[PDB]
């Protein structure tokens, strides 16, 4: 009766880099809207119910109103640009990632 | 009874990059909506029930919503533009990724 | 009785670069709407019921509303333009990706 | 030599009711120009001249000048009207206009 | 040798109700020029000249002028009118205009 | 040798009633110009010269100058009018012009 296991996951919810590395820009001349809805939502649910149990999950959901009614631009809107966003992303290193994963088993 | 197992993963939800290195620009002149919806979403439902057992599982999903009434631009919506975006993003690295994964087994 | 088991994936949902590496670029000059959904919806739903058991899954799903009643843009809209995105994604390493994955098994 | 003479008029220049009972209306709506050019000119001119008499008679006349450039009626001209004029011109007298002009001559 | 003379006129200019009994209105909603030109001109030139009289007789005239260079109305131009001129010109009277002009005469 | 002369007028300008019983009425909305140019203009010019007689006779005559340059209404004109010029011009008399001119010669 010798039970040897390695075991890495059995029940896992991994997430990574949700939402990430991320750049909004806006540059309205007159009148915009701009409206950017990231939700990142993880749920383990587990239920047991029964015998006239009356479950009611309800996870409100995010809501967004928008209302303009008087809006007038009797003369002028001018807009004059250079530059956006000069941007050197300089990643130069010759990293090294040693990911040493070794399995030895003897029996 | 020698027992011996090496398993990495039974029940898993893995999510890398997700909503992941995003530029999102708008240069309105005059009357402009911009909308981005990225819902990344996980769920693990487990459910044992019965007996008249009345489940209501509703997760309120979200709502965007916009009313424009009254806009006039009377005039004038000029936009002169020179430059956006200089972007010299440099990966320059000679990197080395070692992935060791190795699997001895002397029964 | 020997039993000897190697195994990477039993139940498993694995989801990379999802929603990735996105650029999202708006220059209106008038009137515009620019509309952008990306969910990444992940789900494992186990269910036992029965009995009467009246189930009601219902995730809500996400809605987009635009409702524009009055525009006038009664003179001028101009937009000259030189130059978007001067963009040197510039990847000059000479990489080297080792992925070892070495399966020895004696009996 | 008996000389008697009746005469009225010998060099007579009789002008009644010139530019006289005159009603000019004008409801312009939008961008109207309305002129009126009404001279009432009277020259008895005796000229007596010679040897080398250079003579320059040189009424200047009358001069109008209009110039619009730059009109511009972007969205509404509404002109709702009832009444104009509500005229009772009564003449309601039974006039005697008596006029005697008797020549009595007994030579 | 009786001389005996009735006489009325011999040089004269008469001018009676000239430029007279005159209603001008204006009811403009947007952009209007009204212009209205009575001269009433009169001359008895009496010119004797010669030897190299040099005569410049060189009445200026008047001079009207009108330079509209910019002119927007970018919205609204409403005229509501009920009434204009409610008028009652009574002339009520039986008059009597005796006018005796008698030409007596015993030679 | 009996000389005898009635007379009334040799050498005469008579000007009755000149620019007379004038109204000139303006309701002006927005922008508007009126001109009214009434000129009573009267000359007895009586001229006798010669030799090298340089003569320059020069009347300036009147001018109007109108120069608008920079109008705008972004917005609202309204005009709403009841009445004008609620008149009776009631003459209501029985007049008597009685005019007597009698002309007795006994020679």
């Amino acid at each position: 009766k010798v039970q040897i296991i390695n075991k890495k996951l059995d029940l896992s919810n991994v997430q990574s880099k949700c939402g990430s590395k991320d750049n909004i820009k806006h540059v309205p001349g007159g009148g915009s809207v701009q409206i950017v809805y990231k939700p990142v939502d993880l749920s383990k649910v587990t239920s047991k119910c029964g015998s006239l149990g009356n479950i009611h999950h309800k996870p409100g959901g995010g809501q967004v109103e928008v209302k303009s009614e008087k809006l007038d631009f009797k003369d002028r809107v001018q807009s004059k640009i250079g530059s956006l966003d000069n941007i050197t992303h300089v990643p130069g290193g010759g990293n090294k990632k040693i990911e040493t994963h070794k399995l030895t088993f003897r029996e």
